[PDB]
Parts: structure tokens; C-alpha cells; sequence
């Protein structure tokens, strides 16, 4: 797709800090920019729209590079419509907002300038955040990750492509997301079936692979940290079903691991670690700190911040393994204790390591789960388990909660907001 400007595009400036391992931290100028999925698509000069509903033209998308001829993107009005505002460090996602048209949540990168995200390399490397997850309830996912995405959007690969990075283009991620509308720099109209349970979603014939770091996949109930290798490590298109993930049939028929080596303290045991009020360690009725080590064995360890008092991850045993750290003997042990082979089947934190070794764009996020309903982070799953399978038990969320026309209904002013972003050596994200 190309670029069009009938509403102009002014991506929130985003502070950060970079740390340095001699003592200091300085100050970084970025900013944020909306995934081109939620923006409108219409023709090149005109404003009639290639994509409305969950549907698109017939005559201006015939097939997949004829769309992206005759297709552009537009700006985001990111507060009115999208119900994203900046402040400084902190960056707050709404989770419904109505103008025109219904908006639920949002995928936001952050940016090096204009028309480039800023690529973090983590291997060796810490990264450090704060976040608000009290008006996140069950169902709910605020989500801070890293992905292997290009730098500028796909446009050097892609030169079909010309709105690029600066309107938030080349997602990709372990789930081989097929609900784009642009991989590419092709539409992915071809085999397009429309959500039966979503008016403005559907499931084209391609989607988009790559490794993908979920440092933070969490709400008031639920926190998980999961790393998830693919056999190609960057940008990849698969086609239809061959893709896996979340939304095709057969979720672990592709390239990529979709369900990773996960660790929720919950889902190991420790029930009273994180959740709402003074019963647990981690209060998610306030603020919390939450640091991420990138080990260079490729393990990875973690620790919280509370009102100044720091907690380690909690110590888990499981099978063999007795530990705190997501390591490979956890991972192994994982695997043998609450069954599954996808993160062994894609090669582990070994291949992993390649990611973290590269560059990777970080991803701050909003959703609700048309799929699986959140229950994977939250509640018990899978829902043909009982609570005495190993594992099965995630939160203490209800079945139903998070079904999307019952959270939006319920909770349509659902926030989570990010902010004090640190990076720099191990050991340097707490420096002045
Ligand atoms: C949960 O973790 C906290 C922080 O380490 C600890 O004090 C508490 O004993 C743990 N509970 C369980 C069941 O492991
Ligand atoms: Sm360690």
C-alpha cells in the first residue's frame, strides 16, 4: 500500500531511558505509531474504502497486488479514535472507543524517527518497565513484547510498499497472524473469510511469522512471560492453513511455536504472588516495576518492584527442576510435567537465542481474544481440562468473563498504561 494523507499521521512522542553500564542513564526522544491494520484503507484518490466492515471491494481489491495498486493508508487520530494518549514516559491504550465505528484496543511500535523502529538488541541486555494493570480484568491482555520485524516496515524487501514503518506496517509474530490486511506489500484479500464473530475482523489466505518475546502478557489477575522460537527467526509470509497459529485450524501445524515456554507464577503454584489487594505479594491495584534479564546463556530472569521493595520471581518446582529462572531445565521440565512439544519442536532458547542476538521492535498492545477467549492467560485451559490436570489452572478468572461481547460490554474503559521505559546492560536499568 501507499501513503495518503487526508488525515495527517503525528505518531505521540514517547520518552525512554538508555542505561549505560558506567553508572548513568540518558534520556531517549521517540515516539509511538499505531499497527496499519486499524487504519483506514481507501483508494488512492478518492475516499471511497477498500476495506469496510470486515469486507473489501470487489473493484478495488480483485486480488492482492491489484488492491495494494489502488489502496492507501491514512493517519490516526490516535486519542479520538483510538483512545491512545502520551505523557511524557507513559503511554496509556483504551480498549473501546466509539467515534464513527467501534475501535477495541490497539498495537502501537515504537520508533528510532519517522519512517524506522527502534531496533533493541536484548541478549545480554535488560529491559525495565512500569505498568498500571488495575483496569485490566479477566479477559483483558496489555501486552509488552519484542518481535523480529524489519526495521522499516518491509519497504527495503517490499518496494510494493511505500507507506512503510511511518504508518505501521510488517507485523509479524509467533501466532503467524493471518487477520492482516497488508503482508508484503500485497493486500491479503485472496481466500479473505470475514469474522463470524467479528464485524470489523477477518482471516485472509496469508499471514506473517517471526520470533516474538513476550517480556509482558498480563492483566489484574494473570501475569506470564514466555519466549517463542520460529524455525526462521525473522519475517516470513505462510500461506493458509500451512500457517499455525491462532488462526488457522490446526494451531502447530506451521513454523513458529504459538504457545512458547511460559512462565505464570500462578500457573506454577504461587497463588497468592500477584493480584488484586493487600492478599498478594504484587498488589495489581498499584503501579508495578517488572525488570527482564536477557541471560547470555539464554536463560531468562526476572524481578519486580513494588513501593520500593523488590521481589525476585518466585521459586517454582516442577518435575526435576527447582529454580527461579526460565532456563532450559525449566523449559525441559515443562514440557514433561504439563505435556506439549512446540517450544522443543522449533529448537528451544537455543534457537531462541537468534532472535535475542538480532534486533527486535517493541510492541505495546491492548486486546480482547475472539479465539480463546484469554483463557490460556487467566483461567483454566485448555477447557476440555479439569483444575487436577498439571498446569491447567492459570488464574482464578471465570470461563465466560472473557468471551469479547461480555468484556466490551462490561468494560468498555479497560486502560493499561506502560511508562519508564529503561534498557541498557544487565545490571544497569536501576542507574540515575
Ligand atoms: C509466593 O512467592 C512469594 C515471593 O517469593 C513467597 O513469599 C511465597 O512464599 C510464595 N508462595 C508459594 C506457594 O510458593
Ligand atoms: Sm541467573
Amino acid at each position: 500500500q501507499s501513503a495518503c494523507t487526508l488525515q495527517s499521521e503525528t505518531h505521540p512522542p514517547l520518552t525512554w531511558q538508555k542505561c549505560s553500564s558506567g553508572g548513568t542513564c540518558t534520556q531517549q526522544t521517540g515516539s509511538v505509531v499505531i499497527d496499519a491494520n486499524w487504519r483506514w484503507t481507501h483508494a488512492t484518490n478518492s475516499s471511497t474504502n477498500c476495506y469496510d466492515g470486515n469486507t473489501w471491494s470487489s473493484t478495488l481489491c480483485p486480488d492482492n497486488e491489484t488492491c495494494a495498486k489502488n489502496c492507501c493508508l491514512d493517519g490516526a487520530a490516535y486519542a479520538s479514535t483510538y483512545g491512545v494518549t502520551t505523557s511524557g514516559n507513559s503511554l496509556s491504550i483504551g480498549f473501546v472507543t466509539q467515534s464513527a465505528q467501534k475501535n477495541v484496543g490497539a498495537r502501537l511500535y515504537l520508533m528510532a524517527s519517522d519512517t524506522t523502529y527502534q531496533e533493541f538488541t536484548l541478549l545480554g541486555n535488560e529491559f525495565s518497565f512500569d505498568v498500571d494493570v488495575s483496569q485490566l480484568p479477566c479477559g483483558l491482555n496489555g501486552a509488552l513484547y519484542f518481535v523480529s520485524m524489519d526495521a522499516d516496515g518491509g519497504v527495503s524487501k517490499y518496494p510494493t510498499n511505500t507507506a512503510g514503518a511511518k504508518y505501521g506496517t510488517g507485523y509479524c509474530d509467533s501466532q503467524c497472524p493471518r487477520d492482516l490486511k497488508f503482508i508484503n506489500g500485497q493486500a491479503n484479500v485472496e481466500g479473505w473469510e470475514p469474522s463470524s464473530n467479528n464485524a470489523n475482523t477477518g482471516i485472509g489466505g496469508h499471514g506473517s511469522c517471526c520470533s516474538e518475546m513476550d517480556i509482558w502478557e498480563a492483566n489484574s489477575i494473570s501475569e506470564a512471560l514466555t519466549p517463542h522460537p520460529c524455525t526462521t527467526v525473522g519475517q516470513e509470509i505462510c500461506e493458509g492453513d500451512g500457517c499455525g497459529g491462532t488462526y488457522s485450524d490446526n494451531r502447530y501445524g506451521g513454523t513458529c511455536d504459538p504457545d512458547g515456554c511460559d512462565w505464570n507464577p500462578y500457573r506454577l503454584g504461587n497463588t497468592s504472588f500477584y493480584g488484586p489487594g493487600s492478599s498478594f505479594t504484587l498488589d495489581t491495584t498499584k503501579k508495578l516495576t517488572v525488570v527482564t534479564q536477557f541471560e547470555t546463556s539464554g536463560a531468562i530472569n526476572r524481578y519486580y518492584v513494588q513501593n520500593g521493595v523488590t521481589f525476585q520471581q518466585p521459586n517454582a518446582e516442577l518435575g526435576s527442576y527447582s529454580g527461579n529462572e526460565l532456563n532450559d531445565d525449566y523449559c525441559t521440565a515443562e514440557e514433561a510435567e504439563f505435556g506439549g512439544s512446540s517450544f522443543s519442536d522449533k529448537g528451544g532458547l537455543t534457537q531462541f537465542k537468534k532472535a535475542t542476538s538480532g534486533g527486535m521492535v517493541l510492541v505495546m498492545s491492548l486486546w480482547d481474544d475472539y479465539y480463546a477467549n484469554m483463557l490460556w492467560l487467566d483461567s483454566t485451559y485448555p477447557t476440555n481440562e479439569t483444575s487436577s490436570t498439571p498446569g491447567a489452572v492459570r488464574g482464578s478468572c471465570s470461563t465466560s468473563s472473557g468471551v469479547p461481547a461480555q468484556v466490551e460490554s462490561q468494560s468498555p474503559n479497560a486502560k493499561v498504561t506502560f511508562s519508564n521505559i529503561k534498557f541498557g546492560p544487565i545490571g544497569s536499568t536501576g542507574n540515575p
